[PDB]
Order: C-alpha cells, then sequence, then structure tokens
C-alpha cells in the first residue's frame, strides 16, 4: 500500500525481513549540548564529524541502516557497513523557542534530489505538531509536508515523517500535565498524516504514554494503570494502517527495551525503531574527556551491549512491514 | 522535451494550435496600489476579486489560457471561458528590497498539489536570478527550483517557470547600464533551469534585449543596433531546447507587438506570450471611479481590442511548441 518497485527496494535496503533496526545519528543542535555539558570550549565541526563517523563504522555493523544529517553526517555515511542502508535528514534543526507555532524548514541547499544523488535511500522529516494548536499553523505544516511528500514520489524515494508532539500550552513535555494529554496528541497526529495527501511511507513516532508514569515502572506518581497504557497502544495501531517504528526519546536503553516489550504485548504490531539516544549517548562524555580512541572501545563494549539487547528485544516484538505493504 | 500524457493534455488545455496566448491577471501588491492612486480609502479584498472576475469573464473567451493568483483569483478562475485553461501563481508576491538576495518562497498554505486540486492545469512561480549574483544564494535558489520541479512531477501538472533577472549592484532594471548586460543575464540563466534537475516545462522569460535602446525602436539614448539586437534574440533561442514565452514587463502594447515581430524576424521560435498590464490596465481606473458595470463595457471594447490585436499578432510571430517537443 502500495511502494513502487524502486521504493521497495530502497525499504529492503533499510530493514531485515521487515523490521527496521535503524541507528539514529542526525542530531546536531541537540549533540551540541550534550557536548556542551562536558567540556570549556564550544563543540567544532571536526569533533561533530568525527563522533558520528566512530558511531558508524563501530555500530552499523549492527543496525539495518544508520539516519545522518547530510552538514555533518556525510563523512560519516562514507564509513557504514555495506550491508547497512542510509537515511538522510532534510529539516532543519531545532525550533523557535520564542514562539509556540515551532513551523517546518527545509535545509536550504538541499532538495529531496540532492538526497537521493548523496546515496540516502530514503528521506527523513522532523514535523513539531500540535493537533490542538492554532489551525492556520496546522494548515501550513500540513502544506508544507505534502510537497515533501510529492518530492518523494518524483524522485522515488521512500518518505521517513518524524513527528514529534507538543503542547502550545504546556513547556515541559516531561510533566504529568502532558503526559495526560500525550496520547491524544500522538495518536490523532498519526491519523491526519497517515492520509494519502502526505505520501508518507513510514512514521517515525513516539511511544503513546509516558512509561515513567505507568504502574510497575514509575518511580513517582503514578498517572495509568498497566491495562491504560495498554489501551494507549492498541488505540496507536488502531490510528493507522502505514508502517510506524518507535524513537527512544533518550530514555534509557533498558526502559526502552522493557517499553517495546509492553508494546508488543498490548497489541502493537510497530515494524521496528529509529534508535539513537538510548544507544550512543553514553559516548558523548567519553569522547569529549577521553578522546576517539577511547569512544572506540566505549562503542565496542557498552555500545555494543545497548544495541545488541535492543536487538534482541526486537527479534521477539517488532512486526514485518510486508505484512502492511 | 518529452511530456507524460496528462502534461500534454495539460499543455493542449493551456494553448491553441500549439501557441500559448495566455491572460496574465496574477497581481496582488502591484495591482493594489494601482487601485490606491484613483480612491482615497485602502483598496479592499472584495474590490480586488471582483476586477479579477470581470476581466476573467471577458476576456478569456479570447484567450487560450488565463493566469491568476490563488489568494484573490479562485472567484474569477471559475467564472473563466470554458475553452480556456488555468495557470495558478505559486509564489508569493515581491522581494525584500533591503537585501540583494530575492530568494523565492512559496505560499504557505499551498502546494502543487493544492494547486493542481483548485483546477488549475499548470503551476506557476517566479524567479529572481541573477547569474553573476552570490554563489550560496544561487545554490540555495537552484535547490528551491529543484523541489518545486519534482512536486510539479508527482502531481503531473506543468512547470512554468518565471525568470526575472537583476544584478545585485544594479538598482535600476530600465537603466542604460543594465541593458549592456541584460543579454548576459536572460540567456545565461536560460541556460540553468533547462537543465533536466530542475524539471520546467515552459520558461516565462525576457525579451534579452531592453529594446528602447536600441536603433529604430529607441526614442533617445541608442546602445545597440538592430543587427546586434537580432543577435541576442538567436542566443536566446540557442539557450534553450524548452519551449518559452515572453512576458509583457508592462511596456507599451504596441512596443511588445513590434518586438515579437523584431524577434520572429530574428529567428527567435518563441511559443507565445503572457501578457497582463497592457492589455487590462486601463479597466482598473474605470472600476475604481466609473464602478464594475463601465469596466464591464471598457472590457468588451478596448480591452478586447488589445488582446484581439495581440492574437494578430502572435498568429503572424508565434511558433507552435509541439515542434520542440
Ligand atoms: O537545535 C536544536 C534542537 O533542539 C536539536 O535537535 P536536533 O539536533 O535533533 O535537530
Ligand atoms: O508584467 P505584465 O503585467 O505584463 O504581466 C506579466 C507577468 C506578471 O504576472
Ligand atoms: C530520531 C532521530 O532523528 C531518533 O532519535 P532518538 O534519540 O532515539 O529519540
Ligand atoms: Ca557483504
Ligand atoms: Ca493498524
Ligand atoms: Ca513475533
Ligand atoms: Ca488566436
Amino acid at each position: 500500500i502500495t511502494l513502487t518497485e524502486n521504493k521497495r527496494k530502497s525499504m529492503e535496503k533499510l530493514s531485515v525481513d521487515g523490521v527496521i533496526s535503524a541507528l539514529a545519528f542526525d542530531q546536531r543542535g541537540a549533540l551540541k549540548r550534550m557536548m556542551a555539558q562536558h567540556q570549556t570550549k564550544e563543540p567544532t565541526v571536526e569533533q561533530i564529524e568525527e563522533l558520528k563517523s566512530l558511531v558508524s563504522e563501530e555500530l552499523t555493523p549492527f543496525a539495518s541502516s544508520i539516519l545522518l544529517d547530510p552538514e555533518y553526517g556525510l563523512p560519516a555515511s562514507r564509513v557504514r557497513s555495506e550491508e547497512a542502508g542510509l537515511l538522510l535528514a532534510y529539516e532543519k534543526t531545532g525550533y523557535d523557542a520564542t514562539t509556540t507555532s515551532r513551523l517546518p524548514d527545509c535545509l536550504d541547499v538541499w532538495s529531496a534530489k540532492r538526497i537521493k544523488e548523496a546515496g540516502a535511500e530514503a528521506v527523513k522529516f522532523l514535523l513539531y505538531y500540535d493537533i490542538d494548536g492554532d489551525q492556520d499553523v496546522n494548515e501550513q505544516k500540513k502544506a508544507y509536508i505534502e510537497r515533501i511528500g510529492s518530492e518523494c514520489r518524483a524522485e522515488d524515494i521512500p518518505f521517513y515523517l518524524e513527528i514529534l508532539t507538543y503542547d502550545e500550552k504546556i513547556a515541559d513535555n516531561a510533566s504529568p500535565e502532558f503526559a495526560k494529554v500525550k496520547a491524544h496528541k500522538v495518536n490523532e497526529a498519526m491519523k491526519v498524516f497517515s492520509k494519502e495527501r502526505f505520501g508518507v511511507d513510514v512514521l517515525k513516532v513516539e511511544v503513546p504514554v509516558n512509561m515513567k508514569f505507568v504502574e510497575g515502572f514509575a518511580d513517582g506518581e503514578v498517572l495509568f494503570t498497566k491495562e491504560e497504557a495498554a489501551q494507549a497502544f492498541r488505540d496507536q495501531e488502531a490510528s493507522t494502517d502505514l508502517p510506524y517504528i518507535y524513537l527512544s526519546a533518550g530514555v534509557s536503553a533498558k526502559l526502552f527495551q522493557d517499553t517495546l516489550v509492553f508494546a508488543a504485548e498490548s497489541g502493537a504490531k510497530f515494524n521496528g525503531v529509529l534508535c539513537g539516544r538510548a544507544t550512543w549517548a553514553g559516548s558523548v562524555k567519553v569522547y569529549i574527556e577521553e578522546g576517539p580512541q577511547a569512544a572506540r572501545e566505549w562503542l565496542r563494549t557498552e555500545g555494543f551491549k545497548n544495541i545488541d539487547e535492543l536487538n534482541k528485544v526486537l527479534d521477539k516484538t517488532a512486526s514485518p512491514w510486508t505484512e502492511k505493504m
């Protein structure tokens, strides 16, 4: 539903047996903030590019594909395992914090055609979306996604749409107040962007619940029973017929793995993950303070353990996207 | 050079016997300024939408198609002649005069898909381009046209690219200084955007010379001879294999008509025109002052006479785009 020959071939290069076990490292401003916590000077371009190349070289042998940004990640893309596919990010990093609109914007000197010419098997785009937000803002966001979806249809390259939800009136998405509305924000946004007019091939989405407030997982206030959390996962599955994959949102590797198990037990038929920080977060401190060689040894030990255990979990929880397309 | 079935059918709906005799009325800010100089109050949306409808309803019976803007011309597009095709402008009007980059920008809540859904047979986009300008600026512009070209391929709708040339250093493009380089600006820009990667189907371009400085046409200072001018047109013909049409550029109708004859004599194989103010400008004064009914009679008399004379010149100067495709 309903891949062209070329789009199918690219999807196969990004997955194994219909499951996407992709490594995500297109973070730019978020990576800079992480490195800023560990050194005096400002993170330089050589540091950004080198660290991306280390993660790509050491960990892509254990992923079906890697997501990188064209601004700092092109060197890293050339050192990935020959068995791993490539996704390239298309959006500018971050958003304007002085306003609530968080309007999307493509990299200035890039296009879907140039992403394909750079060797990518997919275009990835991040959209911030408040389903309950200003209707004129959301009309502009939907028109923008339509353009990108049309680009990808013309270039015949899969369109991976990442949706991060928020509320114009809630400052912290980690708060209990946002947790109470998160399922609504996520599942209704997925329903909108599963419409044919947007040309999405795979949705990259948050889990529809903040697991730190679910019974059995919560260390403090409990907002949801397990059955209530399970129902949010079943609503998410009932919100789209497209393939969708989960992002880690920077939670610990263990919590993300436990969440995937819970998702599968609840009835969610997710088709993999695009997991970033939960895998390689710890390499940042080591690289900045210890250097590149020490970072390699971290990736070969702690990094491998994160992605290896994730792969074991994906093997028993994820469903193949070939059942949907 | 090649067209899909639907792109070819749309091109036929925009032309007559392979000739494009299109009426241009996508003006917005410029039209508002023409109205402001005839009344005290500020022009209203109702006035703008009504005048576009009068022009569309009265003059489209004598044109192969009409170019309108989605912001005020959608009512006018519905009262157009059944035999006239529709083109819709896609770009935001004007440019920021505080800088020299003149970067393109699409209408916020529009896309090629929505333009097609609004009933258009083609997408029209305007690009300001200085072939000698800042290389990074032009790289961003080229990337931008690639996206729009890809959209139009996906939606299977002809892409009409309008190129207006300028110089980052020369303020007035009507000056003698700019006339001595206009041929370089026009012809070289046509070479760039004739490349397959931009997906252009038709170019809306200026004549490669300021005829007001050509021997026999200039009422004062003479910069070029007819032989030098004729060579500029032959260079323009040799700069693209795509169909291309001339824009009136606001010059007098008589001068524009004489330029089409001179172009055909020099060897230019242009495929039509997109003429606007030179055909209907006189109705603005009548409409604002004498009202909508007086403007209608002006269009049925003087307005018809203008477009009728133009069509008679086109029948003796324009070449069919079917000979290039
Ligand atoms: O630039 C600021 C953003 O919050 C960082 O996120 P990003 O690196 O994924 O674009
Ligand atoms: C998506 C990045 O583009 C996945 O990032 P993550 O750290 O897992 O949330
Ligand atoms: Ca091999
Ligand atoms: Ca489903
Ligand atoms: Ca299973
Ligand atoms: Ca005619």
